[PDB]
């Protein structure tokens, strides 16, 4: 007696949906074009952003690849993508948890930078007055990511305390300090729960963001006067600093590593030696500054800096660290630059 509906066949539409997804996961530009041509997606940056944000059956690494691109359209998609995230009334860790669920960070430094700039800008708009600049937010985001790696990756031996995390971030708020309890809250959140990463392979940027800076006591040979001195070395931002005491703010000397190279060397008396030298200008004095006993700062007089380590293992470690510093890392450098514009 009762009438019944006419139900339409859904075979072809579901097939197109599935086809579009399959295509996207192999090539995001081509999948998006297929869906648009098949009237399953609208062509605006906002519409593409909603599609990626929902991400139904979409590979999150592929989403990140597409959003990071320099194309005018992709830049617009990215901004609309970040706008679909609500960061209001969330702290920076909580906002990062949310954002990092939606895609997987690409490998290329310029792509990461575009995405994290877009995130930081959005966070600051959602939470005005928390950070004095977008730069502050961006840098702290990477401090949080590095903390996640330090705490949760077993390859990092020395786990930072809350107090280390707080002091590491001194000056980040455009020259001033962020609230102690805010930094503590961020630290505690990460300590309690690592970033949960979708489709995690165990090699995500958030788990492998290591700190390459180093410190330690070594014995160094003098310039004009050939005496060996025990000095506290710090390697950071492609420069080798050395100090009389670990507690000094004023270094005994500063050796920019730009244009230098390092080689293992035999010494008649000291074991485990290496040398900094300028490979392009043989015999040339290395640009450096140091302090004299009278308190003057003067140019260094070294053609080479010969340095003795207490073990072959430590020599190897320092050489590796110094070589890595010289070859540089584009993203480390980009962070360095933002930190300089903060200060
Ligand atoms: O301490 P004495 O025996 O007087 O000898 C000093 C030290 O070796 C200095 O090392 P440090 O600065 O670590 O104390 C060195 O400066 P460098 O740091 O430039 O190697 C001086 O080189 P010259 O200034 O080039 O002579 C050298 O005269």
């Amino acid at each position: 007696g009762h009438h019944h509906h006419h139900h339409g066949s859904t075979t072809q539409r579901n097939a197109q949906i599935a086809m579009g997804r399959k295509k996207f996961n192999m090539d995001p530009k081509k999948g998006i074009q297929f869906l648009i041509e098949n009237d399953l997606l609208q062509s605006s940056p906002e519409d593409v952003a909603q599609f990626l944000y929902k991400g139904e059956g979409l590979n999150k690494t592929v989403i990140g690849d597409y959003l990071g691109e320099r194309d005018d359209f992709n830049i617009k998609v990215l901004q609309a993508f970040v706008e679909l995230h609500e960061f209001a009334d969330l702290n920076l860790v909580q906002a990062l948890r949310q954002f990092l669920w939606s895609f997987r960070l690409p490998g290329e430094a310029q792509k990461i930078d575009r995405m994290m700039e877009a995130f930081a800008s959005r966070y600051c708009l959602c939470n005005p007055g928390v950070f004095q600049s977008t730069d502050t937010c961006y840098v702290l985001s990477f401090a949080i990511i590095m903390l996640n790696t330090s705490l949760h990756n077993h390859n990092v031996r020395d786990k930072p305390t809350a107090e280390r995390f707080i002091t590491m971030n001194r000056g980040i708020n455009e020259g001033g300090d962020l609230p102690e309890e805010l930094l503590r809250n961020l630290y505690e959140s990460i300590k309690n729960e690592p970033f949960k990463i979708p489709e995690d392979d165990g090699n995500d940027l958030t788990y492998t963001f290591f700190n390459p800076d180093r410190e330690g006591w070594l014995l160094k040979l003098g310039g004009r006067v050939k005496t060996w001195k025990r000095r506290w070395f710090i390697l950071t931002d492609n420069c080798l600093y050395y100090f009389e005491y670990t507690t000094d703010k004023e270094p005994r000397g500063i050796i920019p590593l730009e244009n230098l190279s390092i080689r293992e060397v035999e010494d008649p008396r000291k074991p485990n030696c290496f040398e900094l030298y300028n490979p392009s200008h043989k015999g040339q004095v290395i640009k450096a500054c140091k302090t004299e006993a009278d308190g003057r700062v003067v140019e260094g007089n070294h053609v080479v800096y010969r340095i003795s380590a207490p073990s072959p293992e430590e020599k190897e470690e320092w050489m590796k660290s110094i070589k890595a510093s010289i070859s540089r890392d584009p993203f480390y450098d980009m962070l360095a630059t933002r930190k300089r514009r903060i200060a």
